[PDB]
């Protein structure tokens, strides 16, 4: 079944103007991968304002974050709109998405003449791949209302997609996994991740959580907003 895919070339060269612009600032992927949570959620609520069972398979808006310090992953998942098949492929492995030629172009100009490109990053919603300065291998597990669940997994030299074999497990929405780099181990302790969930969420629309303890050791989902 599973299926393997290179990427387009302009997607090759995206990942690496984004990776070194960020370069001396890892800890924005998390900033980006939350925002594109965000835009997930702000899909599927809008979808809501005109399908009625739109939200059935997950009643729930949420952003929900959790380290496995003990299997060296990091995990963000929304219950926003989610991914086809056919959607993992185009929108992870090409340019196809309307304005992402534009952002090629102008992150280009940009890191050029000196200027900044954070913001076009955050602006154009392609900080998906910034996830490869702090991940040897990124995963992507999503479901949405028109497709069965599948995953996506890459170490950025190709990628494969596959139907999920554990059935549809998300309701709807979409977990990113990271396999942090040891360099990284970093983000797999609660009290930093926390810290940077806090500092990039204060500005959502949606409730973020963090799948923390206190320690007898009790768990549960912590409201960071
Ligand atoms: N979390 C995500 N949810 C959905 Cl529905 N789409 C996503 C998510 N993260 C990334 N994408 C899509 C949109 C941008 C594109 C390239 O980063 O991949």
């Amino acid at each position: 079944k599973s299926e393997k895919f290179a990427f387009q070339a302009e997607v090759n060269r995206m990942m690496k103007l984004i990776i070194n612009s960020l370069y001396k600032n890892k800890e924005i992927f998390l900033r980006e991968l939350i925002s594109n949570a965000s835009d997930a959620l702000d899909k599927i609520r809008l979808i809501s304002l005109t399908d009625e069972n739109a939200l059935a398979g997950n009643e729930e808006l949420t952003v929900k974050i959790k380290c496995d310090k003990e299997k060296n992953l990091l995990h963000v998942t929304d219950t926003g709109v989610g991914m086809t098949r056919e959607e993992l492929v185009k929108n992870l492995g090409t340019i196809a998405k309307s304005g992402t030629s534009e952002f090629l172009n102008k992150m280009t100009e940009a890191q050029e003449d000196g200027q900044s490109t954070s913001e076009l990053i955050g602006q154009f919603g392609v900080g998906f791949y910034s996830a490869f300065l702090v991940a040897d291998k990124v995963i992507v597990t999503s479901k949405h209302n028109n497709d069965t669940q599948h995953i996506w997994e890459s170490d950025s030299n190709e990628f494969s997609v596959i139907a999920d074999p554990r059935g549809n497990t998300l309701g709807r929405g979409t977990t990113i996994t990271l396999v942090l780099k040891e360099e990284a181990s970093d983000y797999l302790e609660l009290d930093t991740i926390k810290n940077l969930v806090k500092k990039y969420s204060q500005f959502i629309n949606f409730p973020i959580y963090v799948w923390s303890s206190k320690t007898k050791t009790v768990w549960d989902w912590e409201l960071m907003n």
